[PDB]
């Protein structure tokens, strides 16, 4: 089925990848683009599974992944419509070109020097310009990794429309759900599960090392409210919590915590962190970063004069804090749709500051740019939330879940100061210039967040520069 050549060549069918075919094809509309995707699905965005989807009462969905946004409205899962990809043979000759993917096939070898790639099943395709966006795999714990197979084979990985499927399934059919890891994805699974334990009278329970959830990035006042939150949930909350060991105990699956507390569970789900999918550098001979993981690129976010690197899979130069790599699907959309425009000779560098957000629900979300780190001083200056303030309300001004759409990707033009708390603006410091910043229940307002970073002024009165945030 796969042609013997491309001119683009995009390895991987993620969010970056369907950046960057629409790219290339705005700027050549007769552009001629092969994605190759290990995954059996076409390209989907990622947010939603841990989301939008669990916030249902139609059996349905799991099979449509067509899922209702906060307000009301439905959205497809899936970047575009099926019929809208042509035939992987169609693709060399079609009149006009378009964009074809191979489902359920990898890339196993990449042979620079000879613009060539080989596939699992032996198929040799050569490119003239290819983007790896190959994004990462999930992080398992060591004390799984030496639990054997039959706790592997109980353990959730989370990452895929697979795992939304599995694990959906798992929690109508099992008595008791273990979250590891207290970051924003954990921390959205807890309620999504949570919800759905509360109609069925089962049990959710999440645990983590740090003093309160997303304990690496808020500052322990808001770390610790949103524990609270999803204690309010019905889950199961346990900080401070190191996994010693995991192994089964007559069917159940017996967690040992180093401080003595032992957790039995029927399953268990990990979030914690990511690996990015490097495998390729090896027979590229391309350069990885062994402090921060991911493919090196220049500015440009080549890692050769005709190899591109966008999203997860990317170790970039941010234009304040150095190389870095981000698990954003803003920094997946803008990377791919740049390393896109330059694959047809934009030759443009990637200054875009990233943002981040997470929806716990409808009722609560963040959003997060620049260095977040809760090891670096910081000022939060906080207030009572208005009727509006909340992911809902947001998404029903907007018309979407998305908020990397509805926020924008631009910076403000200029910040002039105007002359119970539920909403907030957190500013992560060195030497009184903000490097950082979380909003809490502040929603368009991520333009003024860029600016004030961009800037990289001195603050004297950050309650003033709070004003900017309607704070
Ligand atoms: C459940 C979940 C919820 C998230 N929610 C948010 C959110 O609310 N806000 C936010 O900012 N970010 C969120 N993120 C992060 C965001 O979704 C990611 O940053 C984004 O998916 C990255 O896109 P990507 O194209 O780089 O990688 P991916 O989407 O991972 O795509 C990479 C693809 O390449 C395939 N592949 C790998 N190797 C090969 C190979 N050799 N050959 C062929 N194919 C290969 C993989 O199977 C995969 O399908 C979330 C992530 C997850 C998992």
């Amino acid at each position: 089925k796969a042609p013997s050549h491309v001119p683009f060549l995009l390895i991987g069918g993620g969010t970056a990848a369907f950046a960057a075919a629409r790219s290339i094809r705005a700027r050549d509309p007769g552009a001629r683009v092969l994605i190759v995707s290990e995954d059996p699905e076409l390209p989907y965005m990622r947010p939603p599974l841990s989301k939008e989807l669990w916030f249902s009462d139609d059996p349905n969905v799991t099979k449509t992944l067509r899922f209702k946004q906060w307000n009301g409205k439905e959205r497809s899962i899936y970047f575009q419509p099926p019929s809208f990809y042509v035939s992987a043979q169609d693709l060399p000759h079609i009149e006009n070109g378009g964009v074809a993917v191979l489902t359920g096939k990898k890339v196993v070898q990449l042979d620079v020097r000879d613009n060539m790639v080989k596939l699992n099943d032996g198929s040799q395709i050569t490119y003239e310009k290819c983007l790896i966006a190959t994004g990462g795999t999930p992080r398992s714990l060591s004390a799984i990794d030496r639990a054997g197979a039959e706790v592997k084979s109980r353990t959730t990985l989370f990452r895929k429309i697979g795992d939304f499927r599995s694990l959906e399934k798992i929690s109508r059919e099992v008595k008791s759900i273990t979250i590891i890891g207290g970051g924003f994805l954990g921390s959205e699974l807890a309620c999504a599960l949570g919800r759905k334990a509360r109609a069925l009278g089962t049990e959710v329970i999440q645990l983590f090392p740090e003093k309160g959830n997303m304990g690496k990035i808020l500052p322990e006042y808001l770390s610790n409210w949103t524990m609270e939150k999803v204690r309010r949930e019905g889950v199961k909350v346990m900080p401070n919590a190191i996994v010693q060991s995991v192994g089964v105990s007559s069917g159940k699956l017996l967690i040992k915590l180093k401080d003595g507390r032992k957790v039995e569970t029927d399953h268990i789900v990990a979030a914690v962190g990511l690996e990015p999918n490097v495998e390729l550098a090896k027979t590229g001979g391309l350069e990885i970063d062994s402090d921060f993981g991911g493919f090196r690129v220049n500015a440009e976010l080549q890692a050769r004069s005709n190899i591109w690197v966008a999203g997860d899979a990317a170790c970039f130069y941010d234009i304040k804090l150095g190389r870095r790599r981000v698990e954003h699907h803003d920094h997946a959309v803008v990377s791919g749709r740049l390393a896109g425009e330059n694959m047809t000779g934009a030759a443009k560098p990637y200054w875009h500051q990233s943002m981040f957000w997470s929806d716990l629900g409808p009722d609560v979300g963040y959003e997060a740019i620049g260095l977040v780190d809760s090891s670096l001083p910081t000022v939060g200056v906080f207030a009572k939330a208005t009727a509006q303030d909340n992911p809902k309300s947001a998404t029903e001004q907007s018309g979407t879940g998305i908020r990397s759409e509805s926020e924008t990707e631009s910076e403000a033009s200029e910040i002039t100061i105007p002359p119970d708390y539920g909403k907030g603006v957190i500013f992560y410091l060195r030497d009184k210039v903000v490097v950082g910043i979380v909003l809490w229940n502040i929603f368009n307002r991520m333009p003024i967040a860029r600016k004030i970073i961009k800037d990289g002024e001195q603050h004297e009165d950050l309650n003033e520069v709070a004003k900017l945030f309607n704070i």
